[PDB]
This record gives structure tokens, sequence and C-alpha cells, in this order.
């Protein structure tokens, strides 16, 4: 019975306060799992949001709750069926939303969601990879329909908050797809937007920038929609005549538009997501940023003794790239 240091809530809106360090037992991984000890954890939005109370009655199941579901470390243990890891690899995972377990020193990973890490790939810049990237790239792949080698079509992509997590993956990801990007952010990421591969950047406080205009004029065959204050009627004006808007952040609204604009058989359409994690994309992924056609940037690096700093900023909404806590 081993023990590990760990971050939980134990129970909704406490914030960063409510966030406590506990000494809590070293999971034992089933006969599925690998246990993994943790070299990077990476922090995203749905965290804090399930903390809030935003995702009941399905998240969290219980409490307490020890958060965070990006992690990269090395296999300690695996259980009796796993084939394809053992002791000492280099692994990035993504664990179960139901039980949690990125902010401690040791979680265990289903064999089904873990990728061996090569080692020309850090832990941090594999870990910010599980939910911000794969988003990104299912968001592309399937309702924007692009291809990543160079058989697909030409297209117009916006990608709102661009310099977020899922953003900065989305903006990279489409360029290699042979887009034309154009992309939202605030007035300091500008440049940073631009070197990622952007075409066009927009500073979403100006007036052009939150009519999400082209400067231009391209209208847009998707969006890759990242941050969350704009209505349908906002995106309509500038997408091409069967563009889709892709809103990775659905809720009622979207669920909503989505359902009078199929009943209504409207020509462009409002596309909600919902991140389907595969091994065979997270390997991907990680291989793209081993061979440099795609670079996680990593907002700041925490301590897991100092671990609330990161819920906070997570809170806060103003990172650029990945939030990561170490141990
Ligand atoms: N459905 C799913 O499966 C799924 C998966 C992943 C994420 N999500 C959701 O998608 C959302 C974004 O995720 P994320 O990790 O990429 O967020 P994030 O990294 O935490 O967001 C940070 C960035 O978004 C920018 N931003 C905020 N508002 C903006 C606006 N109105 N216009 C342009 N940029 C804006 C911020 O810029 P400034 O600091 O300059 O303001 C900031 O740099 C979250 O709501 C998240 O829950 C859903
Ligand atoms: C009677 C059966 C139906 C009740 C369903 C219980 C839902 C639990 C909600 C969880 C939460 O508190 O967020």
């Amino acid at each position: 019975g081993k023990l590990m240091h760990a971050l939980q809530y134990n129970s909704y809106g406490g914030g960063a306060a409510g966030l406590e360090h506990v000494q809590v037992p070293v999971p034992t991984p089933k006969s599925n799992e690998v246990c993994l000890k943790l070299e990077a954890t990476s922090l995203n939005p749905v965290d804090w949001k399930i903390q809030k109370g935003m995702i009941r009655p399905f998240l969290p199941r219980k409490f307490p709750c020890i958060p965070a579901t990006d992690v990269a470390g090395e296999v300690v243990e695996v259980g009796s069926g796993v084939k394809n890891f053992k002791a000492g690899d280099k692994v990035v995972a993504v664990l179960s939303h139901l039980g949690g377990g990125g902010l401690a020193e040791f979680a265990v990973a289903t064999e089904k969601l873990t990728v061996k890490r090569p080692q020309e790939v850090g832990a941090a810049e594999a870990a910010a990879l599980p939910v911000a990237g794969l988003t990104a790239l299912q968001a592309l792949t399937n309702p924007a329909g692009l291809k990543l080698d160079g058989t697909g079509k030409k297209a117009n992509i916006l990608v709102t908050a661009a310099s977020g997590g899922v953003g900065h993956y989305a903006v990279q990801l489409a360029k290699l797809a042979n887009a034309h990007v154009t992309a939202t952010c605030g007035a300091r990421n500008i440049e940073f937007v631009k070197s990622l591969g952007a075409d066009e950047v927009l500073d979403y406080k100006t007036p052009e920038g939150a009519a999400l205009k082209s400067p231009s004029g391209k209208k847009y065959d998707a969006v890759v929609h990242c941050a969350n204050g704009i209505p349908f009627s906002v995106f309509e004006p500038n997408l091409s005549e069967n563009g889709k808007v892709i809103d990775i952040t659905p809720g009622p609204n979207a669920m909503w538009t989505y359902a009078v604009k199929k009943i209504t058989m409207s020509k462009k359409q409002l596309v909600p997501l919902l991140l389907i994690p595969k091994a065979e994309n997270l390997e991907f992924m990680v291989n793209l940023v081993k061979e440099g056609k795609v670079k996680t940037v990593i907002d700041s690096k925490h301590p897991l003794s100092k671990a609330e700093d990161a819920w906070a900023k997570s809170i806060d909404g103003h990172a650029t790239g990945k939030i990561i806590v170490e141990p």
C-alpha cells in the first residue's frame, strides 16, 4: 500500500482555494491498465468547469475528485493482460474523465488510451497533446473534411481563440492540410499566432475581429470555434455557401441551433463536437511533434506542490498554449 501526493477537491464551487493537497493510496492497475509515474500533466478548461458544477449531472461521478486527464510519464507496473507496454517505457496517455487522476505522482491509464512517447519528444510537450491536440485533429479531419497529407481539398479555415490550447494546434494542423487560415486572438498574441502559420490574424477586441471579418474578404468553409462569446448570426455572413461552424464548446444553445438547422435544412450548418480519443490519433499527433511538423507551445510549468497556481491560471483563461504541472 504505497502512498502518493495528490490534489483533490471535495465539493463544487471551490476554485483554486478548494483544491486541497492530500496523501492518498497509489492506484492499482486493472488487468488492462498501466500505472504511470507522472512526468507531466496538462490542464484543460473542462477540468475547472467540472469542479464549478457546469458538467452536472454527468461529472464528477463522485467526490473527492483528483482532476486532469492529459499525462505523460514512465510505466512502473502493467496489468495481467497488457501486451504493448512494460515497466520503464516512456508514454503519453489520456485518463478517464470518470476517474481523473492527473494531479498526482502516479496514475493509471487503459492500454487503449496509452501511446509510446519517442525520446525526441519531452514529457510536457507530449502531455499537452491528448485533449487539446486530438480535438483540433478531429475538428479538421471529420466535419471540416481536410486531409493532412496533401490529397485534401483546398479550404478557408477560421480558428477562433487561436492562441489557446485547441486553437494553437488547430492553426498548425490546418496549414499541414494546405488551407488558408484566418485566426482570432488578443492583441498580445498576434505575432505569436502568425508564427504558427496563420495567413491572417484578427484582434478580437477590434470591430473587425468581433465581426470575424477576413481582411482579404475570404468566406470560411469551416470554423474551428474555440472561443465562447459568439452567436451564429455573427459567423453567418462570413461563411461560404455550405460552411460549417464547428463549435467545440457545445452547450444547450449550440445543440438547439444544430437541431433547427437540421430540421430547416439550412445550407450553413452549426456542428457540435465531442472529442473521441483514440490511440491511433494520439500516435499520429505524437509523431507530428517528433517530426517537428507540429510544436507544442507551453504557457507555463508548475510543480505539483504549487499546482493550485496552474489551476488558477486555467480558470483565468488567458493561457497561451498549454498549462503544465510537473513533479
Ligand atoms: N467538446 C470537447 O470535446 C472539447 C475539447 C477541448 C476543449 N473544449 C472546450 O473548448 C474551449 C477552448 O479550449 P482551450 O483549451 O483551447 O481554451 P484555452 O486554451 O484555455 O483558452 C485560452 C485562449 O483563448 C483566448 N480567447 C478567449 N476568448 C477569446 C475570444 N473571444 N476571441 C479570441 N480568443 C479568445 C484567450 O486569449 P486572450 O488571453 O488574449 O483573451 C486565450 O489565449 C473550452 O471551452 C473547452 O472546454 C472542448
